[PDB]
């Protein structure tokens, strides 16, 4: 056994006693020793005041989540595409942490609420930590970075009531066409995954990979579930929201405690700069996919999730990912949404966790060290602050090693831009309508789902939603209208 | 009509554009102007970095809640008991704010979860802000202050899984007998109110009120709903949690907008020092009630809630109550739980909100000013910091006016105490069993509710639970074991 | 009379009393009522716990400073150069706040320390707050943004000792040539001004100003003290440093309380894009000035400082400036140092003061309001959070106005390039000229030598040697004169 | 790997410490054409290093902001187990690792080491029974004996709320209105207010504490640490010149002495006093303005300590170290000294703000020699210690056996508000102090010289009050200060 102590190592005799000077007991039928509590009762203050400070801000988005440790293995040679050390040589293994999450829901909300799902993985490489911060859909609601807070605002609560507002929700989406593609995924049954074990991961954005000769290619990354894609119907997700809000969390934890380790197979699509020039859409458009016919998937690795964390708060809660955490061989593209993400994530980490959040164990570059003599001091500096090491570069008395050193071309002035709609923007949602209804029940599900949601909205706004979905296939607005009034008929 | 600006007031022409230098477009079939985002895009960084910082910590407890403004009225003369200015003269109106809450649930959790409910009221008087930080039960789970974090921890999530753990839950309560009284409430249908409009508020603790002669008396405050006490059945509460996790929030906001303003009538129980000496229990025991036959309720006022906040975060989320915020005429008793609360609430405020949280509007002493020249500086000092006023008392150049009988008596040494069980502790739980089953279904409900929750616990711990309830009435344990078996049979 | 209360408005009878239960007095020749302090003593805990939290971090740089309110007046029509609202019409007056500062010293350090001086002024205009964050020199130590923390670190304290380290100090400067120009200023007597009233302000950087047709010109801004430029000698500065560390602060506060209000006349230098293409140096180089011969100053305004703050902490300490706080008519240039500043200052403010620091009175846009429905919540939200105004643009139930929206601008060609400014022979030319400019005044040149010599005599020999080489890059005699005087200083031990 | 590789905070290798990414302006037409353009959001190296620079600073301590530290060894040299059961005092020859911080009081971070102030003398002992802080001053007494006066006192010692200048009016207005300061002020104005170095001053517990022997018999104590380097002071003039020449003089003195191996050391003594002996005294053991006379209570030698090791990083160790008088071990308790009593609360409270909620996880602050085990205290910001993984967060958890280490004054009356009231004896000891100086030539004139220079900047009316005040100790003093006040006014 060990000895129960205060935060400073002073042993404690009883966990439950507090100091008091008792009232005089003369006259009392019942006289337990009661009196005012004392400032000197250190055990009391020291435990209370720590209790008082247990909480940190939840993430602005993706607040609700579960995570696990595991292993990534390189299974094919792709060194002709990508020079990254963790991909160096076949059969090489890298430790990973993956956090799954919903989007809008706050910390106590339901695992089975309707949302995209977050799929973020930290790779502890010899070249630093690489964060693959992916969603469970290959596309997204926006392609203008600054629209994010607007969008996310209308996904959450009314500033006054603190209730979800169907009016906001649809006012935003219908006013911004480009959201159509992702909204259709959201209201399809894909919006309601059974478990994290049964969903895919997609980079969404295009990134840029470099081989060791300095030749680069556009890439899109797919992680595909060896457990297969299974989804829930609205009724079922709804019931589970009430019976078990932590369903997915529980699912993933138990799977792992049993030995039923879920795993994913990892592919990429690649494309050259010349190839990109001939497309009807931009590689920088987060609302688009690369058709599988024209750009096939190339296998490169897999990963398996096999180890639960030891304490949830310390690891799952405090872990911090950013797309700007990358390694040599992988750069980000000019996808403007991704570009802004490069700044946000570290910025928000500094607020949610604190200036030195990389010093928290899960966030440490465990496989490679770090040596950054220029970043010093700041709150809660626990890593030794490099002792006496000089804090500027080329110090006479500290020799440091630096690593060995066509691309895209730019023309024009500095220009303000908001992505402008063209005809092709409706084409990909059109095809997705066709992709559903290659399965019985899928099209009818979308309609029934969009309809239950939209029926609480005011009429003038329901109308705009019909118009909106009809931009994909005219039948959809009609079918949704037809279902909305069936629901109103009942009561 | 307003003009859309930066945080610094500079006007903005388009809310959606961001600055880039575009890629050369020779050869592209589709050529939108895309390029890397720039540091100089102030509108971009300004709105993102703020977005990155929207969240503050949720309250360690009572995180999930709803609030409203109202009016309190003095309806009878109680100046013989209490000298407080806001009870001065009959007919006197005081503006209030009330926040209702559940206890253990985090911010996205369900309104209709089984819990006590918080009932906290801020009174803006001529003598300062008075916080009556009440529960919807006249008792509580604990009477030793330092047990609170232990208790609350077992009420929440497992350190490793982040799941609720029925093992913890019952392992704590059964190990700590004194919880039995409150747990019987919690598992009665009273653990599940229909709305906040249909519940009572109770001071729980005993306070001390003083009249203008300096004569004091122990008090217990009752707030009784003019809307009557209505509860939900477990089946319903579980459904509501799934269909509408914001049921109680919506209920309150809608009532008020409709003009169905809820109200409560206010009563006190009073008791002299002499009287207290003759009781089989302590006035300082939070697990005890004052029987109504022995100490009758005296009406003194009513309050009505009639005004929704304008911004939920700014008012309802940022408001800070503390039992140590009192006025002349009301002091705290030696109730050691209450004692410890006097420290915690301001302590936690300084962490949740910030050192100067009393400068946030809802938290201001609106009716009376403040003038506290010793309290200066600190982060986010927004109230002017008293300009040039000297910052010590009896400064030569700053003249200040200050405000213009037998009390309790103490003897002995400083003594460490943990409240020790006596036979009477089980007596009041016994009576509550008799109080239930004066209504058909109440008793069977308690058993049903305790059995459903406990069936997921391991056998050895189910066993302790039976023991535990039987300490109130022997049939109860046996009835729970009966239903536990029945439920296990089906599965 | 006002009534002494707690933070919560409860009246307090005695400022000095604390609650206790007394020890039994029996047997005591002296028995004052003493006992353990109580948790329920709210007056105690409330005032102590606030006292516990009085401090916030100091600025990473320019920590030590003094501020005042004033008035800016447009005195000439420059609407042909700049469309900014506060420069609209002749005679227009704008409320300002200026904060003067030293660079490297911490909060307790001396006002008469050798350092550049900061000169930051916040203008409350009808189109938002404009910060003109200037120094007292038209140039600076660096022209590569990311070098700043390196440079600053070496100006400050050794990671182990917490002492200044003359080895670091010179190690950095000497390894980075471009600092020579500004280092010469620093060690001439201009690194030691007499007061803040007797120094000039310069934009340092090149900015871009736009008239209402959309025609833009590169600018450099000059604030010239009507009280003239007066400097101290080393020995005087050092003595004052021991006698009155707050010399400059006192001086400014007293001048204004007398009515001896200090003032500055404002000029600009302008230059067209076409003119810039012909120069031997870059408009984007913070280590260069624009010769007065070729680009003459144009007078446009004046400001006077005439009002002390009411509470120093609340106003001088908490005020936050940022070069990215600008108004229509004025944009930053591609000066990479300036560029990085655009990000830094608001970033640091969020740390030093907090997420919602603009809500602090001095930092508010007082003359124009603000309406930014996208920015909500965050810690210490005190401005009402816009009540129930929808928090997204083009909300169906919230009608909004935007400001009314061209000519040839700068043009860009190439790939994304990593660049660290590379030395050319012209970099030494302007330091060479500054040696000639000193020595048109007796004693100026010999001062720089003495000042560099006394500082560098605590450095190890091997590093002293690099310093002579360094100054000798401007004019050879300077190393030799410094080596000579360092050796004659060593002579005594 | 040696030489170390230069990386970002996340471990990614960097090629050049000084480069930043841009897209260059077109160079056609330029006589000089370096590649200049707008900086980019994607430049991680830039944002990463700037944003951390932006956050280097934390609040300085409210008082004692200017300091220097070193590590050393304390040795038990005598048997005092009849007085104190403290483990680190257990057996003769036992060595304990300590860290000591020396500081001035009111000065801020950039201020002079040789300013006139008391000097702090704080030492952390890492014992097997937890961390012990002996938070001492270089004088055996202090300015106040009423706790809540501290902020008033400290405010007037510092800067004017409007000017930010020191205000001699304030300074003395406070001191003269509060008589009990006279004793300490004499110390302060004697040459002892200006030590030559930290090596050449003593440390004194100031307060009375209570030590327990293993039988549980206690005794009041006072601790003295006496410099083996002797007590050497400076003259005001010297103190003022050094202030300009070398504001870091004491820091440099300490560092250099240690680096040379001229380790400074202190011998440790205690005075003891029984409860009964305390009853017969003309003053209280609880009065910090009082010393125990050496004739009646002789010093008993018990140990020594030596400071032999400079810190590796100043910020990480010296700056972030946190001491509190409430950090104690078994065998040592605090007394009822009300100033000490309030200090028990203050120091932890301030720590949580200066450093943060989990400051005890910072290395220098860890109980290094004893572990800790406090399963109740979890989560909270920058939680870096592993948060005890899966260990239950409540006591007497069915699934986690814990061990609890196994183990006077009397009180009578009501709760009473007290401000200590002046009696005739208060002036007596300052009177003795005047006699103690002037046993050495130049000491009495000095005090006079020093008080005069400081006071000659105050307004006349307040100078008068200062004369009266010193005269309360000995009438000549007032008149001698008035005398040298003019000798100065006439030079
Ligand atoms: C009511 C009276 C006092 C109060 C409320 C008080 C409070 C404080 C506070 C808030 C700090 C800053 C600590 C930190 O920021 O980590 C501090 C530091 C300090 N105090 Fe006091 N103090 C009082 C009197 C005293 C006395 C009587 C002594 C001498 C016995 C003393 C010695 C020190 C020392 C040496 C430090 C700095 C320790 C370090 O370097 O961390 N103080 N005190």
């Amino acid at each position: 056994p060990p000895v129960f102590t205060t935060s400073q190592g002073c042993p404690v005799s009883d966990p439950f006693t507090t100091q008091r000077i008792p009232l005089d007991s003369t006259g009392y039928k019942y006289a337990p020793p009661i009196g005012p509590l004392l400032l000197q009762d250190f055990k009391l203050i020291d435990t209370l005041s720590h209790f008082d400070r247990e909480r940190i801000p939840e993430r602005v988005v993706h607040a609700k989540g579960a995570g696990a440790y595991g292993v990534f293995e390189v299974t094919d040679d792709i060194t002709d595409v990508c020079s990254a050390k963790f991909l160096d040589t076949v059969g090489k293994k890298t430790r990973i942490f993956t956090r799954f999450s919903t989007v809008g829901g706050e910390k106590g909300s339901a695992d089975t609420a309707r949302d995209p799902r977050g799929f973020a993985t930290k790779f502890y490489t010899e070249d630093g930590n690489l964060d693959l911060v992916y969603n469970n859909t290959p596309i997204f609601f926006i392609r203008d970075p600054i629209k994010f807070p607007h969008f996310i605002h209308t996904q959450k609560r009314n500033p006054a009531t603190n209730l979800k507002d169907p009016n906001m929700f649809w006012d935003y989406l219908t006013a911004n066409d480009e959201s159509l593609h992702q909204v259709m995924y959201l209201f399809s049954n894909r919006g309601t995954p059974a478990s994290y074990r049964t969903m895919n991961g997609y980079s969404g954005h295009t990134y840029k990979w470099y081989n060791s000769k300095g030749e680069w290619v556009y890439v899109q990354v797919h992680f595909i579930a060896n457990q297969g894609v299974h989804n829930l119907l609205d009724e079922e997700a709804g019931r589970l929201a009430g019976e078990d809000p932590d369903h997915s969390t529980r699912d993933l934890w138990e799977a792992i405690e049993k030995g039923d380790y879920p795993s994913w197979e990892c592919y990429i699509q690649t494309m050259t700069l010349e190839q990109s020039k001939k497309l009807p859409f931009s590689v920088f458009d987060l609302t688009k996919v690369w058709p599988h016919k024209d750009f096939p998937l190339r296998h490169f690795g897999r990963f398996t999730l096999n180890e639960n964390p030891k304490n949830y708060y310390a690891e799952t809660e405090q872990i911090a990912f950013s797309p700007s955490h990358t390694v040599p061989g992988m750069e980000p593209s000019n996808d403007p949404v991704l570009q802004s993400r490069l700044f946000s994530y570290p910025d928000t980490h500094r607020h949610r966790l604190g200036p030195n959040y990389h010093q928290i164990p899960v966030n440490c570059p465990l496989k490679s060290g770090s040596f950054n003599p220029i970043n010093r001091d700041g709150p809660m500096c626990v890593d030794g602050n490099l002792g006496g090491t000089p804090n500027y570069a080329n110090a006479y008395n500290c020799p440091i090693q630096y690593a060995v050193s066509p691309d895209e071309k730019y023309t024009g002035e500095v220009v303000p831009y908001h992505w402008e709609h063209t005809d092709y923007d409706y084409f990909q949602p059109k095809m997705f309508w066709k992709v559903l209804g290659r399965t019985p029940g899928e099209q009818e599900s979308l309609v029934k789902n969009v309809a239950n949601h939209v029926s609480a909205a005011d009429e003038f706004i329901q109308d705009r939603v019909y118009e909106y979905f009809s931009k994909a296939e005219p039948i959809i607005g009609d079918l949704i209208r037809k279902k909305v009034q069936e629901l109103k008929r009942k009561a």
